[PDB]
């Protein structure tokens, strides 16, 4: 009769069985296919990403999921549950004989009030400080499940992007390189000043340490050219085969003699290298790698000031790549060559290590996660404590506001605050602790006076503060979930008619 009741109640199915995915803590279910393959995990983007929607208006409340995965990149889990409550609270007040056009004016007035309230009750953070940047750091690599090491690998990332602060303060996922090798465990990182490379050299012959080399760039592959047009060859005088062989040597032995005499020790060309051509190199003991990834004459260049060479014959000293200190070390396994800029560093590398190459990949995430959210604070130098801390003292701010707005539709702003509950109110149900005993305590630590800084600790189930545990996000992140939430909720309750559009997936 209603249709809407429907449509809104196929959401709720989708939010209410990934409703216990929030946190560590929380079983998950599979839906096997009909083929087979019982894989299951507690992140939250890909069960819904791997998921047989029912109906096509379902895939309009997760389509706003995908934005965040780009803008925030967490909390995404977060941002759809509170959307549901919102659907099932908004029942009743349907049922009051009240107008969806009544409905949908008080979340816009609250959603557009509450975003310039969130921001007095927030604190401020400098953009260099280690002591509270380095308790952030810990909660987006704790998540894992990594415990040996989760606070040493912690500061390793805390002093790579302070190294990359720039003036505006954006960052830029590319000085900062990555390496990962697979070792003994995960506390054997270590980290780095300069940039690395995976690429060997071709013989052992070639020399091993040069100090104070001069790196080369080169990409220029050592073989015959052909032209458009047909033109072929024929060859009917077997007794000049050992006579032009003299001569053919000559265009390719000057041809090394050249960047030899250019003013450079090693070499890296980008494509590959002849067979014949490895015995010229070695013979005059050049280093030299086969094989080159075309990404690495862009970003070495860029990061150490060298100039791509497409050509051999032209080579002047101002073509030559400079370099601050090459050394070839082990690692408790393979060496790797190190081309380091003391002289003008621009660039950070890591070496994540681990026990499986499964483990080294995790823990290769880890780090995009980090990097990403440490940016958010320094471009804005505020951040609120977790824990439910801010949406605890935010319902409870609105009261105040909504008593200002008279009239009978006030009920209605103040429904959309009552549903803020879901975050402390879910923590509770895996955890085993009775909702309606502790949701009555937190608001006694902020009645008025007290430190809007309190909330509830998951570990222990008692109320400390956030700040002396290690519990604290950016601002960011909770605009971002309760402007989708009041945003997206509207494509569902606006909704007053059946679309007949043939084939819709």
């Amino acid at each position: 009769r209603d249709a809407q009741r429907m449509n809104i109640l196929a959401g709720r199915i989708i939010a209410e069985t990934v409703r216990s995915t929030l946190g560590p803590k929380g079983m998950d279910k599979m839906l096997v296919d009909d083929l087979g393959d019982v894989v299951v995990t507690n992140d939250g983007v890909t069960i819904l990403r791997e998921m047989s929607v029912e109906h096509p208006a379902a895939k309009m409340l997760i389509e706003v999921a995908k934005t965040q995965e780009k803008e925030v990149g967490d909390g995404t889990t977060t941002a759809v549950v509170v959307a549901g409550e919102l659907l099932r609270k908004a029942e009743e007040l349907l049922d009051q004989n009240v107008h969806p056009t009544i409905v949908v004016k008080g979340y816009q007035a609250a959603a557009q009030k509450a975003q310039e309230l969130l921001k007095t009750i927030a604190c401020e953070v400098g953009a260099q400080d280690k002591e509270i940047l380095t308790k952030i750091a810990m909660t987006s690599i704790t998540g894992k499940g990594a415990e040996k090491a989760k606070e040493k690998l912690a500061e390793i990332i805390v002093e790579a992007v302070s190294a990359v602060v720039d003036d505006e303060g954006k960052v830029d996922k590319d000085l900062i390189k990555i390496e990962k090798k697979s070792g003994a465990s995960i506390d054997d990182t270590e980290l780095i000043k300069g940039v690395l490379v995976d690429k060997e050299r071709v013989s052992a012959q070639m020399p091993k340490k040069v100090t104070d080399a001069k790196i080369a760039l080169l990409n220029c592959a050592i073989e015959i050219k052909e032209t458009e047009t047909d033109a072929e060859i024929r060859i009917t005088d077997p007794a000049k085969l050992m006579e032009f062989i003299e001569q053919e040597e000559k265009m390719l032995k000057d041809m090394v003699a050249e960047i030899k005499a250019s003013g450079a020790n090693v070499l890296f060309c980008q494509k590959g290298i002849d067979d014949l051509a490895q015995h010229y190199l070695a013979k005059e003991g050049i280093v030299a790698a086969r094989r080159v990834k075309k990404s690495d004459m862009e970003k070495l260049a860029k990061a150490t000031g060298a100039n791509v060479i497409t050509n051999i014959k032209d080579l002047s000293a101002q073509d030559l790549g400079d370099a601050g200190l090459v050394e070839e070390r082990k690692i408790s396994g393979d060496s790797m060559i190190f081309v380091e800029e003391c002289k003008h560093p621009k660039a950070v590398t890591m070496l994540i290590r681990g026990t499986t190459e499964h483990v080294i990949e995790e823990v290769a995430r880890a780090v995009d996660d980090a990097v990403g959210v440490v940016g958010c604070t320094i471009e804005d130098g505020r951040i609120v404590s977790g824990g439910g801390s801010t949406e605890v003292e935010l319902s409870m701010k609105l009261r105040e506001y909504a008593e200002g707005i008279s009239g009978r539709e006030q009920l209605a702003v103040r429904a959309f605050a009552d549903a803020l509950e879901v975050i402390p109110r879910t923590l509770a149900e895996n955890a085993g602790l009775d909702a309606i005993e502790i949701l009555v305590k937190v608001r006694a630590a902020h009645a008025s006076n007290g430190n809007k800084c309190a909330g509830l600790n998951v570990f222990t189930g008692a109320v400390e503060d956030m700040c002396e545990n290690g519990v604290v996000e950016p601002l960011r992140v909770k605009t971002q979930a309760i402007q989708s939430a009041a945003e997206s909720t509207e494509m569902l309750l606006r909704i007053d008619d059946v679309i007949a559009a043939e084939k819709l997936r």
